[PDB]
């Protein structure tokens, strides 16, 4: 037999036949392709009903859809068969509805769910929805405001790849969002079939490991500029940058891209005005679910460990005595420690060492030594910095170890029909409005931890 959705799109691809076509010769054989599908999907068991007997009665009402769509079907069959080229048109036009009830509801992205359609209209909040998105499109627009006034550094090559990446993110999820919210949820209102909720899943890991893996970016950037010597060659070092937010998308477009290979899958996640990977038990599901949470984590992870050294070098550095660092091993000379093996005894100013004195760690002379200048700028990222990673870790952390844990449970945590408790469908869903919030608060960063609001917003202490 054939999947659902393949049997699904040749009804489709039929329908547009009947409703174009002018005679009954053409009518009659799209009709005749539509009830071999018809009776085809109904050998067929969905993936929604799984755990089901083939002489369940969740089967055999399934089973009967297709008895009313071929009986349907022969009705507008019998008007070709009559030559009644109008009627067999319109009898093959309240197909699109019967499809609906009866194909629609059991392709792949549709999980069983227990939500009333009682909920469903008091949880659809269209205007809301449209609110928390125009707020978040509005502080992006406003970050990448403020930037065009301040920008040339790698750092804020990032930032604006961050930022940008947020703006789109709201725009794309949030349109799709609000119209199921306008919807109240009924898929095939907006779009019917799988199609949009999977490009909504690829969206979500895109925009979901995006601001994750930039953040991460980031805080290497922050890292390498504050360890190894403070040369700043921009043109190049934005190019570099660049470069790499195009790789840092291309990857995370790669992963959100796995589902479709495979690798995962795309469903409706409660309320139903989203699509995402599925929280099941299946080795895919496992590994996909995994390889998100792992990403994002280790992404958070990695930009703690970084930064707390980056500024911990910042702190050691910006106090104290002149400090110079080797400009080929970043060997920090620390006058306050001197090298007194060397020769040269704690509180030995750098302007006070001879010209016989080689860096201890690389070897290299006095010459090839660069003054460590404090900068305001340095201090500026580093909070930026730090902002970014203090919202992903409050934002993403909580949904990223929920998914490893879901993925994860013991009792597996999703029923083989694909269902999920509606305390695991509510917990997902506020982790993940939690998340959202990253894409919100990330621009606030940016245009809060300045200098010039420091200085602005001062005599209020
Ligand atoms: C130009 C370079 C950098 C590569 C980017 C190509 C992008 C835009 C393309 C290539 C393959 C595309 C995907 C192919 C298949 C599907 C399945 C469909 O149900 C929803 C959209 C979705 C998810 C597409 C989204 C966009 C996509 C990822
Ligand atoms: O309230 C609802 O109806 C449920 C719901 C809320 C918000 C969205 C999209 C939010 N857009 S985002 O902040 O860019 C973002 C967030 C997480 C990821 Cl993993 C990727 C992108 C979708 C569904
Ligand atoms: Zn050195």
């Amino acid at each position: 037999p054939a999947d659902l959705e393949d049997n699904w799109e040749t009804l489709n691809d039929n329908l547009k036949v009947i409703e174009k076509a002018d005679n009954a010769a053409q009518v009659k054989d799209a009709l005749t392709k539509m009830r071999a599908a018809a009776l085809d999907a109904q050998k067929a068991t969905p993936p929604k009903l799984e755990d089901k007997s083939p002489d369940s009665p969740e089967m055999k009402d399934f089973r009967h859809g297709f008895d009313i769509l071929v009986g349907q079907i022969d009705d507008a069959l019998k008007l070709a068969n009559e030559g009644k080229v109008k009627e067999a048109q319109a009898a093959a036009e309240q197909l699109k509805t019967t499809r609906n009830a009866y194909i629609q509801k059991y392709l792949p992205c549709f999980r069983p769910t227990n939500i009333t359609l009682e909920e469903r209209r008091l949880i659809a909040s269209p205007w809301f929805a449209a609110s928390f998105c125009v707020v978040g499109l509005a502080s992006n627009l406003l970050a990448l405001s403020v930037l065009a006034g301040a920008r040339r550094s790698s750092f804020l090559t990032f930032l604006c790849g961050l930022v940008l990446t947020d703006f789109l993110g709201l725009l794309v999820t949030g349109t799709i969002v609000v119209s199921q919210h306008a919807a109240l949820f009924e898929w095939h209102a907006v779009d019917p079939g799988c199609r949009l909720c999977r490009f909504m899943g690829v969206v979500m890991i895109f925009f979901g490991l995006s601001p994750l893996l930039l953040g991460a970016a980031m805080a290497s950037e922050r890292y390498l500029g504050i360890t190894r010597p403070f040369s700043r060659p921009a043109v190049a070092s934005q190019r570099r940058a660049w470069a790499t937010v195009g790789l840092v998308w291309a990857a995370a477009l790669a992963l959100g891209l796995l589902p479709l290979l495979g690798v995962g899958r795309y469903t409706v996640q409660y309320p139903g005005s989203w699509c995402f990977l599925t929280l099941g038990a299946e080795s895919g599901d496992v590994a996909f679910g995994l390889l998100f949470s792992m990403l994002g984590g280790l992404s958070v992870g990695l930009s703690f460990l970084l930064n707390t050294v980056s500024v911990a070098t910042l702190c050691h550095v910006y106090h104290g005595m002149k400090k110079y660092t080797c400009t080929v091993c970043g060997y920090i000379y620390n006058p306050e420690d001197g090298d007194p093996d060397n020769g040269v005894n704690p509180g030995t100013d750098f302007k006070d060492i001879p010209d016989d004195w080689v860096c201890p760690l690389c070897g290299v002379g006095k010459d090839q030594f660069e003054e460590v200048e404090e900068r305001d700028s340095e201090v500026e990222m580093m909070a930026q910095a730090l902002g970014i990673m203090v919202v992903a870790s409050v934002c993403w952390l909580p949904l990223l170890v929920f998914i490893a844990q879901t993925v994860l449970r013991n009792p597996p945590a999703m029923s083989p029909a694909g269902q999920l408790s509606r305390t695991t469908e509510k917990e997902l869903l506020i982790y993940l409005r939690v998340a959202t919030w990253n894409q919100i608060l990330d621009p606030w960063v940016y245009i809060l931890f300045r200098r010039a609001v420091l200085r602005r917003l001062q005599p209020r202490l």
